[PDB]
């Protein structure tokens, strides 16, 4: 079957563990707050600048995102593993569904 | 290789709330300042609609004060309400999601199946994967 | 007896079944008469607000308070009904779509023997065997 093997991995959990690592949130503060300093002091242009945390907050998202799904699929091809199933989605798993997060998260560069 | 089922964890969640009585633990917890709260506002109903037909006066321009008064009364009132029904209503769903996990992995151990999937993450299943949602429900505690 | 996986991204075909239908340049136009009359409503209402905190207090004052007090409360209840209307109507075109969706997702479902179709959304990986359906089911969409 070309989906005998399956696992699952917690997304949101190596989301979390990879921003606290990377720092992006603190990233994302320092990026921000001279513009919001020289603001609580100061206004559209308090939306000019609601929707550029936005876009990048989103845009470091989706880095952190594609880093994750990079690694979950090197350590499924080289577990043989042919499914992986988010966590969120599933409500049980036997040990015949490995869970991978640890794993990915090791791998995760 | 794997049997699979699907779990309706939100038709769920509304059933086992009933059966369990935490749904009416909330209610009955919070009757008390949801008729503190209705009180106080058809009293301000009533004075507003007083305030709709009163001369240009002071005791017009007094009533005027203490209507600006109840209106943030009803207010530190209704969001101290809404606030510590949702932080409530977190735990109750938090404690429970639980039962019913623990119900699933009974159910799912009951009929050998590896992988039980929420519904809202499939489009369609074929008869080969069950719906478990009706017996885990009879099995939450 | 391995169930047959297949993998849909519901995410992508409701954008594209959206785009075909026009539910949503349906559902702005539906509305942007309504949004326009409250918003004139709230400015307007503004200028009322603005001139009260401008005048000496007297007969002018209250009438002006009994205009304004007034009009709050039809804004109100406007504003709330305009609400349910968006939300409700937003809705059931949102039904409509995923009604007509999953329609296609079974007929393509069980032309190919698939026993578990996951929505893209759930799946972190998957081999390049087990399929993606999003584009069978769009062209089998009514």
């Amino acid at each position: 079957g070309a989906a005998d093997k399956i696992a699952i991995v917690n997304m949101g959990s190596l989301f979390q563990q990879v921003a606290q690592k990377t720092g992006v949130s603190n990233t994302l503060e320092n990026e921000f707050k001279g513009r919001a300093s020289e603001l609580q002091r100061m206004a559209q242009k308090a939306q000019a600048f609601e929707q550029d945390r936005a876009r990048r907050s989103n845009e470091e998202r989706g880095k952190l995102v594609t880093r994750i799904q990079t690694a979950v699929k090197s350590v499924a091809n080289s577990q043989d593993i042919d499914l992986v199933v988010d966590a969120n989605a599933v409500a049980y798993n036997s040990s015949d569904v490995k869970d991978i997060t640890a794993d990915v998260l090791k791998q995760v560069k």
